[PDB]
């Protein structure tokens, strides 16, 4: 039939792109193209349209298994062809190792960590059912899209998996579609060795629903099936497990050596003997096929023109909500929106920048309806859901519904990180945030890099800075944290000073289309700053106490601001001339001009940086750098300070050192480079 | 009774603890009372040896809960008094706000990060189960020990919970015991809204037996049953199911409010005023109380003290294990084991960084007997067990045994970090390793920190480090890793250039006692170096090629210094002299005297680093560098080097111009600061 040649073409077309390259993993490719082929079929998407809103979305989470995506898009017509898979694996080519978002058209998301497709896919899930929810309306389904997911064994050993499915059933999911590849290897051989749980049992524990293929390698009727019985079941994900052979095909099927390396030659020549194709041709597309697949793409292409029509008229009978559902899909925020953002005086009061970051939050959500985020292993007290607004929860359980805006993400912030990334790459201008303790975002750090490397405009709102959290102790108190962030290319890294720096924090973050952010903010009050203001902190870097004659130039961020300016008075006791310049965000400062950055860091002035943290990083702009390098203590948190000399007799004398040290000595800006 | 006193003691203390503070958690103490009570009356152990290889291990995973642990530790007479209590959450206190195993007699390991205790529990259990195979002889018990651990719902919903529970379950760890504090509460409120899973149908998929106990909050009959039940199931970890109320006894019990807050002061007083204690007064232990305390400790110490005449009667009877277990009882390695290591000379090959790892193993194990490791989410081709081992294993599978050597993690990084802190934390002189890719590491970044703030001799094998792995890509590529972990305090991050560095690397990381280590490893090959030695390299960092009119000198790491030495020769050419320093430990350098770093890193040279990551902390060690502060690419390594100028000439032409731009200016060394 021409389903078994498309599987046929499928198969080879990835084994002939691992062969080419040397390099990559045929086995999965092989033992799950009859899924795959049973997918797309089912799938309503647009090769020549890979953001309508409307479509199905496909993720795949056992991303090794690439070929058989790039083969896939190929043979649907993105923009994608047979003379990219010749280049897989090779450099600057369209056809990555593992898919990127960036660089690959019909990649949702980057895959290829293990783990991380699959929670991706719950935050396109999550996000569809808030999405159609803020805007079905009775004979408008505006958005009604499925979300389908492959995933391996590996991905079901990875404790983020788990958390994510946790959290999915409970959120009662039922547009989530997830495919097992039940095939018994891993890696290391057997999964008898290491993976010998009730997989099912334990699903059905979370509350998915479970169906079983029994012959995977073949039954495409059972596949597709078992897509039609998931579909039945709106109130629970499914999981659908597809026993399969590894290699399915090979001499070598069923064993760990086709996992992760090309097949023979030989092995390559009977494949294509036993299916019917040309020992001696390599990426042969037969055109039935395309003609088969073609047909497909003609049905979903008009199934997108009606839903075009279905939207004009959506905009005809509710006028404003139509114009914020197109506002959004243009990828533009709400004109002015900025105005919403809380601006303070020097004659304000102190307050924590988590507060201070709370109130931003409040006044900001009801103006920005794609603004949507939550938290995972923190107290409601520390952060909670804008008030007018509701959890995002099924409405069956009473505690919630699904047009809520504040996601309960339990104790799971590796999934919380990763189903951030998925929310984002739902789209609609979905500018989404998840709140923890700065020290705890490690924990997440396999979905924060892929945020980065992604471009995902995700925020973390991560409170409880440093040492000044105080009593829980050094279990509690980030020291690496900010250095490993900032450290990752693509991250802006806020640790705002006072209330105008947080509102700035705050532009940048949900302004931003290809950045995560990290908002770093404090347990403990800090004052409002003379000089700070919304305009200055949007440049990530800014003088906030121009002294021209210095002596010293104290850069600083975050609490060690205001500890700055008041040892700015004690120096000016022991005759020295200080100023400041505060720098909330290193990659928004990187990011200015080369003299905007040289009016701030200039030359022929020592330079000492301030931060109660690491002092990695610092020399790019300070001469000398005091930070904390040694773990923290459980105590009241002035007391820690005190301990550590982080207080404005201690940084007076630090900076005195500083200008003694080059008396004598030509100072050029830390800036400055010889490459 | 005196039981019910003990426990109205106990739950007294604990929350006088949190009011003298007035910071921490009183709620999961005073639901857990009766159920530590009755586990720590099962348990062997002697306040005065708390070192004793055969004593029970307790875990307090929930470590928030530590006012608990405080509490039982000084009601038994370990080194910790009513005084250190009245100091909980004090500055420089013996009772921090969570536990600390180098700070607090009787804290086995360092909790408070949620999961992370139940992984350390499962790798005491393991460590344990290793143990007794190895030394256990007829009528010889030498190790029969049970691990308990206490776990919150929190800790339920971290995926790497998940993680060492699944392996767990596949080990058949008979003598792991954990209680779930079911009290249906955590930081946001209900579990209702976020956690709703069937734990203990989850928990059965695992291989788990389970116990429930529907009144924990007073049957501590059927909490001491449920340990008697749980010993006669030899073959499964057992969860017991502790059904409590939150702050039991609190007018606010059951509520979130008692979860991480001190009591008012009239609660406080009517608590007292119920359990027969007087309102007016604070840590109080009653006198019959200690008494029983006292009665369980003297049956303990004969425990102890029939112990030790089992293991002299051992030495007897076998007296090369018995040398052996008294050895590493000592904490001493075998005489002369580094004799073992394997040592280079320029004649010889070039090798991949893990291949000579891997050599290393297979010659160090079968000497040092101490040493077990394994590996996650990682080819067998890329790390596998010693020739001469076996896998640990139960020898119920037919695929091991626990006398194995060799740990198949599964696609498990972050529990395999924490279990490896678990069997650090047995004891016994245990130098444990895991594999996986450097990029992965961060996965487990959680449990990594807690190695360096445990001081647990842990190493991670971290095999393809950089842009050199070639076409799995830039999700795959490290570029941010080092960086986070040397700016960690207390990890020694090795990162050998060739075989007599990676020996080094090794003597390192199986002699410490009080820093783990992290082993960044190539796929690819590289040459013998000439001037490396296991002796320069065990310094941290070295000269390689000394020159005594240098212009500048290179200083690299790993794959680098290669590099760096094929650069030399270009500049040879242009003019210029250049010295060479390898630097394969930062940590370890910086730990030389001040005279040896400076014979290394002179005044008076222009200093450059290379390194194919990012370039922070290298301002502690050059004065320009050069690094890849991007992401990466997918492509034959060979190309993407020479894509990012990671060349001998890209590295002349940065040397040449840092020697420019120091033209005229006095040069002192990076070393040099002004405080
Ligand atoms: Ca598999
Ligand atoms: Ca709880």
């Amino acid at each position: 039939s021409v389903d078994q040649k498309a599987i046929s073409t499928i198969r080879l077309l990835a084994v002939d792109a691992v062969a080419a390259a040397n390099s990559g993993h045929p086995g999965a490719p092989l033992g799950l193209a009859p899924a795959a082929h049973a997918v797309f079929k089912k799938m309503r998407f647009n090769p020549k349209d890979t953001k309508w809103i409307n479509r199905d979305r496909f993720v795949l989470s056992n991303g090794h298994a690439c070929a058989l995506l790039y083969s896939m898009l190929v043979l649907y017509g993105y923009d994608l062809t047979v003379e990219d898979l010749k280049k897989f694996r090779q450099l600057g080519s369209k056809t990555p190792g593992h898919p990127e978002n960036t660089d690959v058209p019909g990649a949702e998301v980057t895959t290829g960590p293990l783990g991380q497709g699959i929670c991706n896919g719950v935050g396109i899930a999550l996000a569809q059912a808030q999405f159609a929810a803020t805007y079905n309306k009775p004979d408008f389904p505006i958005s009604d899209s499925y979300t389908y997911v492959f995933l391996g064994d590996g991905c079901l050993m990875e404790g983020v998996s788990s958390e994510a499915s946790s959290l999915a059933g409970h959120l009662q999911l039922g547009n989530l579609i997830a495919f097992w590849d039940d095939n018994k290897i891993s890696i290391d051989g057997s999964t008898e060795v290491a993976f010998t749980e009730d997989v099912i049992a334990r699903y059905k524990s979370y509350g998915w629903h479970i169906v079983e293929v029994s012959d995977a390698d073949t039954d495409i009727t059972a596949i597709a099936a078992a897509i039609d019985e998931a579909k039945k079941v709106t109130n629970k994900p499914t999981l659908v497990r597809l026993t399969t052979t590894i290699g399915f095909g090979s001499l070598a099927q069923g064993t760990h050596g086709v996992h992760g390396a090309p097949l023979k030659a030989d092995d390559i020549k009977q494949l294509k003997t036993k299916w019917g194709f040309n020992p001696e041709e390599s990426f042969a597309v037969p055109a039935e096929v395309t003609a088969s697949y073609n047909e497909h793409v003609a049905e979903n292409q008009k199934i997108q023109q009606q839903w075009n029509e279905l939207f004009a008229a959506y905009k005809q009978k509710y006028p404003e909500l139509g114009a914020e559902l197109q506002r959004r899909l243009d990828g533009k925020l709400p004109e002015n929106w900025d105005k919403a953002l809380p601006v303070y005086t020097p004659a304000d009061a102190a307050v924590a920048t988590r507060k201070l970051s709370e109130i931003v939050l409040s006044k900001i959500i009801p103006e920005v309806p794609e603004i949507i985020g939550g938290s995972a292993d923190l107290t409601p007290s520390n952060l909670t859901k804008a008030k007018g607004t509701v959890d995002f929860q099924p409405a069956a359980t009473g505690l919630g519904d699904y047009s809520g805006r504040y996601i309960r993400y339990g104790v799971r912030e590796h999934a919380m990180g990763a189903i951030m990334n998925g929310i984002a790459a739902f789209g609609a201008n979905y500018k989404n945030y998840g709140g923890t303790f700065l020290n705890f975002v490690s924990y997440a750090a396999g979905a924060v890099r892929l945020s980065a490397l992604s471009e995902f405009p995700i925020t973390w709102v991560a409170t409880h800075d440093s040492i000044g959290l105080g009593e829980d102790g050094p279990t509690h108190q980030p020291i690496e944290t900010l250095a490993h962030f900032r450290a990752t290319p693509n991250i802006s890294v806020w640790r705002p000073a006072d209330g105008n720096e947080t509102s700035a924090a705050y532009k940048s973050a949900i302004e931003s289309t290809h950045t995560p952010h990290i908002l770093a903010l404090t347990r403990q009050n800090l004052p409002q700053l003379e000089g700070s203001s919304i305009e200055k902190a949007s440049k990530g870097g800014y003088t906030l106490v121009q002294q021209d004659k210095a002596d010293i130039i104290i850069v600083a961020t975050g609490s060690e601001v205001s500890l700055a300016v008041d040892a700015l008075k004690v120096l000016e006791g022991q005759g020295i001339k200080a100023g400041v310049v505060s720098l909330p965000d290193q990659l928004t400062f990187d990011k200015q001009s080369e003299e905007y950055k040289l009016s701030v860091l200039p030359d022929g002035v020592p330079i000492l940086s301030v931060e109660v943290m690491s002092t990695f990083g610092w020399s790019k702009y300070s001469h000398q750098q005091f930070g904390l390098n040694r773990f923290g203590a459980s105590g009241k948190a002035p007391e820690i300070f005190k301990l550590f000399e982080f207080t404005p007799e201690g940084v007076a004398e630090r900076a005195a050192k500083t200008v003694a040290f080059y008396k004598g000595k030509d100072v050029v800006s830390p800036l400055r480079s010889a490459f």
